[PDB]
C-alpha cells in the first residue's frame, strides 16, 4: 500500500504544516501537525477541557464505530517549546491520503496547554519519530508510521514542505517527480529516539563550505533551524545590523535586510537553504525589527533541522531495518 496527502503551512510564515486525517467510523477528519521530532498521535477531542479549545475541529469517539477505550491508558507528552498535553488513549481506524490503520492508538486530549488552545488551526499532533518515544502508558503504543510500514510498498514515507505553499508526505513509495538530482542517503541514529544524523558542515551565502561534522535531527515539528552558537554567528555576522535579543529570545534582523543562503552538508551533497526562507518576519505587528529563521541550539541540548531547513529539500525517512535519511533538492 501507499498513502499521500498534502501538507499545509498555516499562516504565511510556515510556522506549522497540517495534513488532513481521517479518524474513526464514519470519518473524523482533523488537521494534524506531522511531527518526525515526537511519536505520539493526539488529538483534541470531545474530552478536552472545554475552556481549553478554541477553534479545533475535535475528535469524538462516542461518534465512531470502530472506537474502543485502550482501558487504563493515559498520556503526558512536553515539548521542546514548553508546551503540553495529556489524556486518555483510544484505539481506531486512521488513514492518511489513502493509506488505512486499524487498531491505532489515538490519544484523546483532557488537557492541553496554552500555546496548543491559541492555535485554532491545529487540531492534535501525529507523531512519525521512533515508537520507542511514545508516552502511552502502562503499554506503550506504536506510531503510525510503525503500524503501517508492514503493509506499505516501501518502509519508507518523505516529507516535502513547501515554502509559503502547500506540500506532500508520501507514504510506502518515493515520487521520483519530487526532486532534482539524486538522494544522498546518510546514517541515522536511533538512540535517542530520534531521526537524528550528522551533518557534514555549512556555508554561508556564496561563502566556502566548512567542513565539520553537526549531529541534528530531522524535525518536522519544529519551525526552524536551530545550530551551534558558532555556526549561528557566523551567519547572522553576514547581514547588517543583526544581532542576538536576549529580550526578544534570539537572532534579530532588519526587516530591510536581504538575508544570504545557508548551505548544509549531506555526506558531499549540499542543500541550498535560500535567504527568503530565513526571514520570520517582524519580532510584533510593524516592527522593522524581523526574527530570524536560524537560532541557536545552545540552550536546547540539540541541534535540530526543522522546516527551515527541511523545506529546502526533499527528505526521505527510511524505517528500513536500518533506518536512514535522504536529502535531494528540488
Amino acid at each position: 500500500s501507499t498513502g499521500s496527502a498534502t501538507t499545509t503551512p498555516i499562516d504565511s510564515l510556515d510556522d506549522a504544516y497540517i495534513t488532513p486525517v481521517q479518524i474513526g467510523t464514519p470519518a473524523q477528519t482533523l488537521n494534524l501537525d506531522f511531527d518526525t521530532g515526537s511519536s505520539d498521535l493526539w488529538v483534541f477531542s470531545s474530552e478536552t477541557t472545554a475552556s481549553e479549545v478554541d477553534g479545533q475541529t475535535i475528535y469524538t469517539p462516542s461518534k465512531s464505530t470502530t472506537a474502543k477505550l485502550l482501558s487504563g491508558a493515559t498520556w503526558s507528552i512536553s515539548y521542546g517549546d514548553g508546551s503540553s498535553s495529556s489524556g486518555d488513549v483510544y484505539t481506531d481506524t486512521v488513514s492518511v491520503g489513502g493509506l488505512t490503520v486499524t487498531g491505532q492508538a489515538v490519544e484523546s486530549a483532557k488537557k492541553v496547554s496554552s500555546s496548543f488552545t491559541e492555535d485554532s488551526t491545529i487540531d492534535g499532533l501525529l507523531g512519525l519519530a521512533f515508537s520507542t518515544l511514545n508516552t502511552v502508558s502502562p503499554t506503550q503504543q506504536k506510531t503510525f508510521f510503525d503500524n503501517a510500514k508492514a503493509s506499505l510498498d516501501s518502509p519508507v514515507f518523505t516529507a516535502d514542505l513547501g515554502y509559503h505553499a502547500p506540500g506532500t508526505y508520501n507514504f510506502g513509495f518515493i515520487d521520483t517527480t519530487a526532486y532534482t538530482g539524486s538522494i544522498t542517503y546518510t546514517a541515522v541514529s536511533t538512540k535517542q529516539g530520534f531521526w537524528e544524523w550528522t551533518s557534514t558542515g555549512y556555508a554561508v551565502g556564496s561563502g566556502t563550505f566548512k567542513s565539520t561534522s553537526i549531529d541534528g535531527i530531522a524535525d518536522t515539528g519544529t519551525t526552524l533551524l536551530y545550530l551551534p552558537a558558532t555556526v549561528v554567528s557566523a551567519y547572522w555576522a553576514q547581514v547588517s545590523g543583526a544581532k542576538s535579543s536576549s529580550s526578544v529570545g534570539g537572532y534579530v534582523f532588519p526587516c530591510s535586510a536581504t538575508l544570504p543562503s545557508f548551505t548544509f552538508g549531506v555526506g558531499s551533497a549540499r542543500i541550498v537553504i535560500p535567504g527568503d526562507y530565513i526571514d520570520f518576519g517582524p519580532i510584533s505587528t510593524g516592527s522593522s525589527s524581523c526574527f530570524g529563521g536560524i537560532q541557536s541550539s545552545a540552550g536546547i541540548g540539540i541541534n535540530i533541522f526543522g522546516d527551515v531547513a527541511l523545506k529546502a529539500a526533499f527528505v526521505v525517512f527510511n524505517g528500513a531495518t536500518t533506518p536512514t535519511l535522504g536529502f535531494a533538492s528540488k
